[PDB]
């Protein structure tokens, strides 16, 4: 149930993805970057679980090049990061 706060680049992103809120719930949070991925073909579309965010800006936020969608304790902190 909780709301949070992104951080501006997070904002900007999920702004980019049709989010309109200035709080969010983890879950929206997780919904709208996953929009995100899809619309930016982060994805491969091969390799199972992988997203490639080495050249975009999800890269800049989250501080890695590429990561399992599989590890949710990690996407948490990557996210947290990039919240207030
Ligand atoms: C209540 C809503 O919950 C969730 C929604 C979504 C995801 C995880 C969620 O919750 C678990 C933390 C993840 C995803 C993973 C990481 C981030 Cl940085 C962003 C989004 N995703 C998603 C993105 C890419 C791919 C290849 C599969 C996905 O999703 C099936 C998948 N996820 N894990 N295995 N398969 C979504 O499209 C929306
Ligand atoms: C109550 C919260 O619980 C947990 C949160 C987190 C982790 C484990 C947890 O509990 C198990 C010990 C682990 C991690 C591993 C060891 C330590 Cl020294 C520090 C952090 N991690 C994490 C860190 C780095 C990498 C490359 C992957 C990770 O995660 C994979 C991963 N594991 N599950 N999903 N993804 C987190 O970013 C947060």
């Amino acid at each position: 149930e909780t709301l949070v706060r992104p951080k501006p680049e997070l904002l900007k992103l999920l702004k980019s993805v049709g989010a309109q809120k200035d709080t969010y719930t983890m879950k929206e949070v997780l919904f709208y970057l996953g929009q995100y991925i899809m619309t930016k073909r982060l994805y491969d579309e091969k390799q199972q679980h992988i997203v490639y965010c080495s050249n975009d800006l999800l890269g800049d936020l989250f501080g890695v090049p590429s990561f399992s969608v599989k590890e949710h304790r990690k996407i948490y902190t990557m996210i947290y990061r990039n919240l207030v």
